[PDB]
């Protein structure tokens, strides 16, 4: 489960970083982030209980 975790991390993460060097505009690693971070909170929301 955390190596799942972690591949998809990385191949989303040089996605965007290809796509910034490509475009050089906005940032796709704010989107990364945000799926991150709502991971994080649905994660955070599910061990609170049993």
């Amino acid at each position: 489960v955390v190596l799942s975790a972690q591949i998809a991390w990385s191949e989303n993460v040089e996605t965007a970083l290809s796509s910034m060097g490509g475009g050089g505009d906005a940032a796709p690693l704010h989107s990364v982030l945000s799926n991150v971070e709502v991971t994080l909170n649905v994660l955070a929301d599910s061990v609170l209980m049993e």
